């Protein structure tokens, strides 16, 4: 129910996780774990995301994917 | 944290599940993207008392996660 | 049930999506019949829970149950 | 009751409805004037059940509600 | 009640008994017929299964008032 | 533990050979294997096994049912 519905929204804005990625790797950066992390905050947006309110989805994914990149990013120096 | 700890520790398992569908001509950056999910869900539903290992459930739901993305698609 | 009645009429409205999706399955060789059946549980699913004022319209939400129905009958039989 | 003047607004405008509806059942057998006064039947539940919100034309939903309950007294006098 | 559909069923000659004798006007006698049910359905929704008036007196009375009403309000009876 | 899948996909066929004894009407006979479908849905949804009546009876039944009721509402040749 609410699960297929989240689905959709994931599935639909997985190239932006790679997109976002890309531009976080570099020399000991691994793109396959950027894509991974990424992905997790692709999650976290599509579930807190509010329809009612004027920030489009994309961006606010957007948002969250470089946010969950970074934490990743300075947890592990 | 915890279940942080075990999705970070397991990355690993993304990729060389995702690697098995090479022949499937698929972008391996969506796979692992849509592995990652597998994982997720994985970890999300564990209950460790079931007697299977979390790197076996995990390879399931992963593999699983893939395979329905690429016959939803194909 | 005025309920029922409403879900009737948007499921009887509906049910050329489930051959649109049933036809894209025809290459795993299950006979389309049994497609139609599935993928018609699915709409009916789609139909009974979808959720009018969220943000996803009735064929992409329909769409989603009837491939995910579809999904697992072909899981099952494999 | 202001509820129950928005209602009468609604029966009345689609009585038309009944008529014709009750006029493709009439058959040997079945008086129109039964299923006259069955379809309106089926137009007042129509009128106290259905949503604005959801995405069904009220004559959609109406004339749902009217064939089902004519069909249901065809059934039950056996006359399917 | 499941008894009320017994009562409404019933009672549909009394709505054309009562409908025909108001034909003498410009309504046709498939609308009266249908405003002369609503006339029934609240008779028996507000119907008291006692008192010196019983369901056919206060059944007539309503549907009748319910045809009175609407010849009116078109500005006939 | 609750799944009735097994008895849904064992009467698929059985909405099969109905739907095909209205080859002379003149609905697709797409429309009918999902009338079918809802038809033997709400058999196993309603069905009493402690009533004398084998579930592909009583399923046969809706099923018919279901499709008759979609032919009369739309005004087709039954």
């Amino acid at each position: 129910g609410d699960q297929a519905a989240r689905a959709i929204l994931i599935e639909r804005n997985l190239r932006l996780v790679v997109y976002i990625a890309r531009k976080f790797e570099n020399t000991g950066i691994n793109i396959e774990d950027l894509i991974s992390i990424g992905t997790i905050g692709l999650i976290k947006a599509v579930n807190t995301f509010n329809p009612e309110k004027k920030i489009k989805l994309a961006t606010y994914a957007s948002r969250c994917i470089e946010n969950e990149i970074l934490m990743y990013l300075r947890r592990n120096n």
